[PDB]
């Protein structure tokens, strides 16, 4: 038949809808078999993608644009409009981004992470502040940062959205999302920065498997939005034995299901991208002059 290899992170949310696709036979319904490939982290996943070891991974539009500008035929399809969480201790003095000055701030994904680019752009626009000049920045994978924020070695951490529900149950508050930043910028609607990244070669030679997987994913998300009972089936993959954590993860996932046409998604991405590569012409590191051509999957 046709096998589609999806690379997934152990702390990621893509494994949730992948389990729905398999359980409900939404891959079979689309003429393919989904093979979930477990990758240990984003660095390994990006290499697996560069090495052609998977047909797709989940990633961000800014990384996708960078691979496209670097010559790759990668295509992007919206995965979620829920992205990023700046977590501070409950009761923290920190009410604004200026309060990060002097703080040990964890930043998931490194200096070029999309959530960090957004947050740095916001701090420059609203306070004329370069967070890298005032905060003690510690980059790292989200699990490590969340643990060290819990242990008190970090004063704050910019993490993936799922880590909010988890930390709220342990004494932490989400001060700001990447979605909050893009609304402050003025985006027309919910912007999907997180998407499926499809291998150019798979798009060219197995385009119907790509479309079959895209349909299977949309059907899985639709099932989770329409069938509350299905969430209890996928709970083991969510690391959510705590009830408030399980409920918050569901709420934030549902709020992020993409529900706008690709044309509108593309135009918002184009404008937010063009607004990032600015901030007093700071040519923010990680951001190219413009999006590479034909990045979005039709
Ligand atoms: O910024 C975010 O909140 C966020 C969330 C998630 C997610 O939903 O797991 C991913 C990412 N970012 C991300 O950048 C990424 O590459 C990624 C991969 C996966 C996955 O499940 O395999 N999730 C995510
Ligand atoms: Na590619
Ligand atoms: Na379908």
């Amino acid at each position: 038949g046709e096998t589609f290899r999806l690379g997934v992170l152990p702390f990621g949310t893509a494994s949730w809808e992948a389990a729905v696709i398999k359980a409900r036979g939404f891959d079979t319904a689309n003429g393919f078999t989904l093979d979930i490939v477990k990758l240990a982290g984003n660095d390994a996943a990006r290499i697996a993608f560069l090495g052609g070891q998977v047909d797709a991974i989940v990633g961000d539009l800014i990384f996708a644009a960078r691979l496209g500008n670097e010559g790759r035929g990668v295509r992007f399809s919206p995965y979620s409009t829920t992205e990023g969480a700046l977590m501070v201790p409950a009761g923290s003095p920190i009410t604004d981004l200026k309060g990060l000055a002097g703080k040990r701030l964890g930043v998931a994904g490194g200096a070029l992470d999309k959530n960090w680019i957004l947050l740095r752009a916001q701090a420059r626009e609203t306070a004329g502040l370069e967070l890298e000049n005032v905060a003690q920045i510690a980059y790292g994978a989200p699990p490590l940062l969340a643990q060290k924020l819990e242990t008190g070695e970090l004063d704050a951490a910019l993490l993936y959205w799922q880590f909010a529900a988890r930390l709220e149950a342990k004494g932490f508050k989400r001060l700001i999302s990447a979605d909050d930043v893009m609304r402050a910028f003025g985006a027309k609607g919910a912007v999907s920065l997180i998407g499926y990244l499809y291998e150019g070669h798979t798009v060219a030679d197995r385009g119907e498997v790509v479309r079959g997987f895209a349909r299977a994913s949309a059907a899985a998300k639709d099932a989770l939005a329409n069938e509350p009972a299905l969430w209890e089936t996928v709970r083991p993959l969510m690391a959510a034995e705590d009830d408030a954590t399980f409920a918050t993860l569901k709420r934030d996932f549902l709020a992020g299901i993409p529900r706008r046409p690709i044309a509108a998604e593309r135009a918002d991405g184009e404008r937010i991208y063009a607004a990032l590569d600015r901030l007093a012409g700071a040519q923010l590191l990680g951001v190219g002059k413009s999006l590479p051509p034909d990045l979005y999957l039709d």
